């Protein structure tokens, strides 16, 4: 399988060689959210993991509230079914019992090298479906499934709260910065200590913008190695790039993927990892030119940390 390239490996995290092995055999092109999530509950690295007598049964129970199965004709008898279920808890925001708590801290320990792995080996590939491993790194930093309200990231952001910004149609981050004094305070009925995480989380919550050059457009050669350049701007420079996380229990600093494709083909044509420390920066990718005729071009700015700050761009390449 490891007609692989090298090119297209972002990270340099690491795991063991026998679940490298596992996971470059269980994906595909064509592997869902769900099938990654499995996938990655297969890590021989959660054998550390507590798995006691009567946990499959209290698991069983606990998975009446939680949306996606564990796959049909396999065992439930390892500890997979204790990651697949907690995992998603997790992203749900249920309340655990302390023991799975105590669990949930052990399992997301391991997280971070592990889905970088599954983007590393989807990328390699040229599958565009990396960015669906992307989207679950996403969920595995915040807690928050990729089907709720986004605003939920925010600290204290409670149900209430929720819907107060949906009478007012505050959907995003950057609706609630923008915000006036007033309007502000009717809706954010909080604590000063709540108050105070509230502001630490908006001020360090990115907004980036994306920028690109393309030399000699039009006048393409097919099967050359081209060069693309790649900005992207702050507002300001930030004082550090620690993410704030209610619920990932660890240090994380801010990390980016840049990834050019193809959707209609759904093809992969470079990635790169990046950390945006400075009020500007720009990076260089290359790319195998693609075949004669017009293609439609997409480049992704995608955060490891966030929901909902990334950011894209469009563009049309015609190969002489």
């Amino acid at each position: 399988i490891s007609t692989l390239s090298n090119g297209l490996i972002a990270s340099h995290y690491g795991v063991s060689f026998f679940t490298i092995q596992s996971f470059v055999s269980s994906l595909s092109n064509t592997s869902t959210l769900k099938n990654m999530l499995y996938v990655l509950s297969t890590a021989v690295e959660f054998e550390s993991v507590p798995l006691r007598k009567g946990d499959r049964a209290l698991l069983v129970k606990l998975s009446k509230r939680l949306p996606l199965r564990f796959p049909e004709h396999t065992s439930s008898g390892s500890v997979s079914f204790k990651v697949f279920l907690l995992l998603q808890a997790y992203f749900s925001r249920l309340e655990l019992p302390v023991d799975f708590q105590n669990d949930l801290k052990d399992i997301l320990e391991k997280v971070v090298p592990l889905i970088n792995v599954v983007v590393d080996i989807l990328s390699a590939n040229g599958y565009l479906n990396a960015t669906t491993a992307m989207d679950l790194a996403q969920m595995l930093i915040q807690g928050v499934w990729d089907v709720d309200n986004p605003l939920r990231q925010i600290p204290h952001f409670n149900n209430k709260i929720l819907e107060k910004c949906k009478e007012i149609n505050v959907e995003t981050v950057y609706d609630i910065m923008a915000l006036e004094d007033e309007e502000r305070d009717e809706i954010l009925t909080l604590t000063d200590s709540q108050l105070a995480q509230v502001a630490a989380f908006v001020n360090n919550y990115p907004n980036v913008e994306l920028t690109y050059s393309l030399n000699n457009s039009d006048s393409l050669i097919s099967g050359v190695k081209q060069k693309i350049t790649i900005q992207l701007t702050r507002d300001v420079e930030p004082e550090n790039l620690q993410v704030t996380s209610e619920k990932y229990p660890f240090d994380k600093l801010e990390s980016w993927w840049l990834v050019l494709g193809e959707v209609s083909k759904k093809e992969l044509y470079a990635i790169k990892k990046v950390t945006l420390n400075k009020e500007t920066q720009q990076y260089e990718l290359e790319f195998d030119t693609p075949t004669s005729g017009k293609h439609n071009l997409t480049i992704w700015c995608v955060c490891d940390s966030y929901l909902d700050a990334d950011k894209e761009l469009s563009f049309e390449i015609n190969v002489k």
